[PDB]
């Protein structure tokens, strides 16, 4: 048990978007993929939007000059930042793709469920199941998407025994 700086309740902040998508797939994905912690750990968190909360949410079009240029519908889809004094918990989105809810291209549901938890404080997995393996798996059984003991264990040193 060792979250962002000992603290228990962490800000989100919404700043990205979707222009494939409706808003409810970008907005309800960074909820779900922050309370898919949350119905797993006791974390506590808040949605606002005041200008920067400690988890900032927001979008990359091809200017991404932080990191690395547009690829379109390549392989990378999105970069988070968590042990930081500044970068806690940020993240980019690359708004230049197909950003879907239905995993019929950018699952951004998945993507920032993925985010979320590098942001939290965790990096990759090894586990197939795992939400943080570093390979996005088009598993369209989105009725078995879970979490699994290996990303578990990560989130547990995090905010657990
Ligand atoms: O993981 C990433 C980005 N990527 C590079 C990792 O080598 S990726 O290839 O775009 C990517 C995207 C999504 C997922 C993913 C999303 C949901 C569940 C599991 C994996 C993994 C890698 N940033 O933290
Ligand atoms: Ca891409
Ligand atoms: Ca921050
Ligand atoms: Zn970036
Ligand atoms: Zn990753």
């Amino acid at each position: 048990g060792i979250p962002k700086w000992r603290k228990t309740h962490l800000t989100y902040r919404i700043v990205n978007y979707t222009p494939d998508l409706p808003k409810d797939a970008v907005d309800s994905a960074v909820e779900k993929a922050l309370k898919v912690w949350e119905e797993v750990t006791p974390l506590t968190f808040s949605r606002l939007y005041e200008g920067e909360a400690d988890i900032m949410i927001s979008f990359a079009v091809r200017e991404h000059g932080d990191f690395y240029p547009f690829d379109g519908p390549g392989n990378v889809l999105a970069h988070a930042y968590a042990p930081g004094p500044g970068i806690n918990g940020d993240a980019h989105f690359d708004d230049d793709e197909q950003w879907t809810k239905d995993t019929t291209g950018t699952n951004l549901f998945l993507v920032a469920a993925h985010e979320i938890g590098h942001s939290l404080g965790l990096f990759h997995s090894a586990n197939t199941e795992a939400l943080m393996y570093p390979l996005y798996h088009s598993l369209t059984d989105l009725t078995r998407f879970r979490l699994s003991q290996d990303d578990i264990n990560g989130i547990q040193s995090l905010y657990g025994p």
